[PDB]
């Protein structure tokens, strides 16, 4: 099918949480994004409940029209929450910045096993690294989300093209191991296309850039604009 | 009789500083607000730098088309900066929430004279309390800014009409002492009008609610809506 | 203060329940309306749960930024739900169509006390009849909502003028007894002005006409349009 | 040629009949839809006249700029009305939900001939079943509309993929028999693409999802959005 | 109440009739105007059916949400059509340009009598002339519509102020005879206010200027703009 | 391979000339169209002056930012004007609807040479008939403009695919004789694509439908929509 | 009565002339301004034809829907042009910054008389100086336009209050001598209200600020916004 | 890969500098352009500081989200500024119209090397002339920018085809020498596609036409439109 867009609305909550008022509400942003180009909504439940809260998660789970992508660390608390929330997806992240799967195979194998028993499709957030990618496939996870952070932070064009190739190459290798592959982190309006051009990419999860544009332009257009650039890249 | 709107763009920066990238940029937010109903732009330069930064204040001072209202604590560092920056207005704030002017008549006295000698119109952020208002007049400040936080937080409709009355008496009282009076903090699209209808009010400084509405509808309509409400209330 | 607009979103649910699907969602509609001129949101929980469901009320109670006006019949079931929900307002209606308070003073008296003990401000939905009005005051309700239905179905400009005059006198009589007075049912973009011009009116509750304009122009402009016509009438 | 979009406005009427009032009017909705991406308008005249009424069909027949697709059951009443109305298209449906043509070849054969003699191009609403499809061709209908309902209610990505594949094969089988093939029922902004990508599809008939998006964003953008997603899938 | 706006949509049909196609359709324009500021819709059935047709009139009569104002000459054919159409209003015009009432008293008396028997409220289109105005009241018509043509065509400011005074003065005199008074003809975006400022004016019927703006801007805004200028003039 | 759009603003003038005032002004309509997708502006200067006038042509010639396509009959008056005006293009039209070039090979021969000596690119408006096409090539005209009226008026879907094919063969035929080919007259938002997909087509001249859509949505979106459809068809 | 807005479009030409191209065309800008709040259009025909040119004036004189206000220096060349051009208004300006009328009583006396015989209403651009105003009344000019530049360039809020007062006194003074008074030049979104609130003001002529806003928001909104601010001030 | 759009905002400053005010501010225009399709921003720092100034450059260098392309003449002053400024790109221009690189091989060779040590990518603005291109490759510049002015100013369609071809051949030629090639200057909405379709093109730098469109439609749409046209050309 076509490249999917998962909108991370965490930053809506970081705006809210800077004051303890109820606005802006992530429940509203999710309706907007879902109707402006988002194919899924991503939330990251942090232990410190810095932005997204259990309240958001519980309501979002009842209001989303598409599917929730629960981002969380691999800890007993979160696994239990994930198990009871039954989100359609679960992206496991760290408590170059990606999860260390190669070095924690048993831990990761049990988490994937456990989340899948609860009928959740698991995605492991890792670096564009073949060792981590091979390990991901071996612990049994169906998805991986390639960290696009270093590509985004590239300081020169050389650094960027090098990072792009590492990512594209990583995606091809992962697909060959039968993994389905996503990307996200640091993606912006001016750097998303080269990543969206990568054929193996299944869905891009984008947050900060979108919210940063929304304050100026409104969430609806901010999301539609991102989706448009993404589909353009594939055309 | 013409109520002015001062938009506080602090939270544009909080959203940016949650990531370390350059966006969203407060300088862009100011251009938008100034052209959608804002008569002034307010930025609070906190010691910790959390949201608004020195760079922000430096560029803003050269990009604003209206005038700057520097929110700061009364310290030597800040007073130093203010005199260097020469913002049109300076609003003294602590770091019931309002400044304790009566309990520091000399520090405030010198603070005002100093900023006043720099060509800065000083405003003392205080509570709707006559003792403080008398202090501010005695101390020489041209302006005071009545804290509307307790009115915004009033749980019941009764506790609210209660705080409204206190703010209304405090504004008429301030005006009788020759003080020009502003109000800010906690004002929302839903509680602003009652405050705007208060005759003595010179300018309402508003930030969080506007930014909060902005991520949904975009800063321009968010600012324009607030100004429209304010003028309707006066009419 | 400003004439308020309460938006009834029951018909968003009507459109939803015709299919079993989850869209359109009353929770979304409420966010839009509250940010486009609505000062309150109104839902009618019907015993047959035709449109608004227990889920809607449960989620809405957690997502509304303003306040809820729960429309319900006077039955043990509903009263129990109201007490548990703690809506800000409760509008009691029948299961010309107004409540027969004068003929059930005991029942209504117990209902008002009970809800009032739960912190709920009660409104009695009644016809423009001074007997019913006098009784509503006597039973202890702080509010009443005059039934504007007959005025809306006026088949002749004359029947209309006559119905208007009757609401207006009723409103004035209501206010003299100390009641805050609302009005709603059948109000449209073409007949709202004459009712909004009535000074004693506190809040108009409008549903159908707005949703009917929304399927064409979208909810936001539909609510804003209505608020604007309402404030023009007061001006 | 271009994949066409037929917009079903039944639910505009649903919202209307909940009150006895005349708004919203299906006649207006049709003009908006035809000018925003709709290539045809679809109404279902139900024997109970739940939503669309004889008036609507009568006026619509005179105001549509494109062509009407009259959805009706195969009864003497409806057939008589169809013949008198001379709609461009007629979609026969039941009073998984598709018509049992294979089991009523005589009835359907007479129905098709009769309507065809009236100049009406007939479409048989059927399940993605080759027996029914084979029979539709044999009874003489120039069109069929595959029931996309089961595909829409797919509870698992798997049930969905399986339902899709089944529609696709059915479509290809339909085309080989010389049938023009349409599809509709339950299509949404999130599942329309996979169906629009099916080459043999001539026109998709979509109702509810569009009206559901309309109460939020207004009909025009709701229809345009849908057409756009449809042409992107073909591209 | 407030100054009403009657939108004449004749020119929509003159655009249509220049080609014999069905677009643009007056039925659509009427829905738009009615929802953008129009309080009534005006159509002029000319004997030659130059623009508006009997078809338009018959449909419009079933689709208008507000009220039809049938403009027509005082001839047996039209009276019969008026009698069967039962529009809410009927403006009698000539087959300085206004109807000659003073010189055809019997004719006019019978037409008013006849139309009123059919329950139609009659308006006579006349010059800002006291003789014609007195005659209008005497033949029994409830409304008069003052020809604003000469005010519109004024070639100098003197000519315009003179025409304005003749109109204002005419309106005061008519009101004193108990007539309700409208105006229209030649009203534009730059000359409507001075006419809308006249207190006696009940409704302004405007056509050409609105349609002329619509081609550039869209009917909706063209109507909302006119209504806004009109209410501004009265404020 | 890049299809151009030529907007005919004739009907802007017909709307104006229905009143004798200056609005709507064709000169404004041209500025809008040229900036919303039009690559050229067409005006037909009729002997009777009905819509477009000499003033129009004179100012348009100085205001157009693209180029003029003067539609005219082959007469001495018109040919005289054309040579004086020096429009970029000249489209010869009579006053099946197309020019009879074969039956006037000499008049047309001289007409072309004359206009061609003035620096005018000549186009002969003709029917999708090979005899005429051969005549136009023989006569020296650089362009021909295939009449799409019969295709636009085709009642049945069959009579339509019939006319499409004739136009498609006539365009490929024209191209083989070295003629550049345009098409115009009757094209609407709903029949344009099939015509735009024809490879040989250089520019489609379109007027009435655009103006007709313009009174509803405004000229800018009306022109932009048409261009968008045209390019989608080519893609 | 109505405070009028004259839009000066010189800077559209300024932008054009910076490249020798034809765009942007002042003629287009005038259509936009006249339909967005401008009651008049002003162009300054400088002797050096820096921005506005003779074709601009010539064409504009034929396309303006309202009326032209010709700014020009007093020289025979200009008087001949003005006289031949017959603009509705003429504002004599020097080529503080005001026209030295006192110092050239003879020249202006002849200018005013000469322009008046031509039916041109004359306005003298002067400083808020009694000497110049007496002089302007003595010479016979019907209007004066007070130079608000000093008010616009006022640094401090005091320096500015002095300037406002000076303009208001001068306005009152001018009126007492039978002069009608306009203002403008340097007026902006943030400083226009204080001037519009001056009751003697008949029309404010504004250019630069509007054009500067237009490059960001587009001319239509920039003009509507200015007109809105002005009307707000007088109400 | 992706064809890029560099927006030249010099004319924003041109409009500003025409009045000594601070608006419109180039800094605001850059934020708008970068969020509407611009991949870069170009400013020409003229030795006479006619439009863009040193503060503009200084602030822009701190606010641009993408990257700056500094246009400048080759002089020590400029080289020092460029070097100290560290813009991502530098386009050396003369102060046909192209830079005479052949005639000054020494000067440019030092310029290129000097700018490159500073980490600045250098582009030489030249005519589509092989001599100059060879010269540009010999001196070591990594980019060239072909002057499209002659193509833009091409009167006849022939004169224009010659120019296009010349640019395309020069583009192909330049590429064969290892040069990357940009184009721009004089590019407009109506002539940009033919240039964007040239495969060797890396970035088109456009200014004037966009700003000229912006005064009418606002910058955002003017930029988005240009980017859209460009991508359309390459697809
Ligand atoms: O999901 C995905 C996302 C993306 O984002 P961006 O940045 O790219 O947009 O992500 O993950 C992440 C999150 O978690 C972040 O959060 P914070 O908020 O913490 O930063
Ligand atoms: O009704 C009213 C109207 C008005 O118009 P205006 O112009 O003002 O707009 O009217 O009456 C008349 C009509 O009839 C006219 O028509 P036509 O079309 O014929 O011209
Ligand atoms: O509106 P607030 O609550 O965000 O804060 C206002 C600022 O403190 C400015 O004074
Ligand atoms: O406006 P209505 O007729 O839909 O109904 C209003 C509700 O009954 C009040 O909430
Ligand atoms: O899209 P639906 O589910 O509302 O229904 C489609 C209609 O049945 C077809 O016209
Ligand atoms: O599109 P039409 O039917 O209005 O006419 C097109 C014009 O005749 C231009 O060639
Ligand atoms: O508003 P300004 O400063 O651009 O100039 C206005 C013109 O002088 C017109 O009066
Ligand atoms: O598009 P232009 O003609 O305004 O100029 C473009 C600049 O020279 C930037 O390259």
């Amino acid at each position: 099918a076509e490249l999917l867009l998962g909108v991370n609305i965490d930053h809506i909550a970081t705006l809210r949480n800077a004051r303890g008022t109820a606005y802006p509400d992530p429940v509203q942003a999710a309706f907007i994004a879902e109707q402006a180009g988002a194919d899924g909504i991503t939330v990251h439940l942090r232990e410190d409940r810095r932005h997204i809260t259990d309240r958001d998660v519980r309501i979002l789970r009842q209001t989303l029209d598409t599917r929730m992508n629960l981002e969380m660390a691999v800890t007993e608390e979160m696994l239990a929450i994930a198990v009871e929330t039954k989100p359609h997806f679960c992206c496991l992240v760290p408590e170059e910045g990606g999860l260390d799967v190669a070095g924690q195979r048993d831990k990761m194998r049990d988490a994937c096993k456990r989340l899948a028993d609860a009928g959740i499709q698991v995605s492991l957030f890792i670096d564009a690294d073949e060792e981590q990618i091979k390990a991901a496939a071996e612990v049994g996870a169906p998805f991986i989300e390639i960290h696009t952070g270093c590509y985004a932070d590239a300081k020169t064009d050389a650094e960027q093209a090098q990072e792009l190739a590492r990512i594209a190459k990583a995606a091809t290798f992962a697909a060959s191991l039968g993994l389905k592959v996503n990307a996200g982190h640091g993606l912006t309006y001016h750097n998303v296309k080269a990543i969206a051009a990568i054929p193996e990419m299944h869905e891009l999860n984008i947050g900060h850039a979108i919210i940063g544009r929304a304050v100026m332009t409104g969430l609806k257009d901010a999301v539609a604009e991102m989706k448009r650039l993404m589909l353009e890249a594939r055309g």
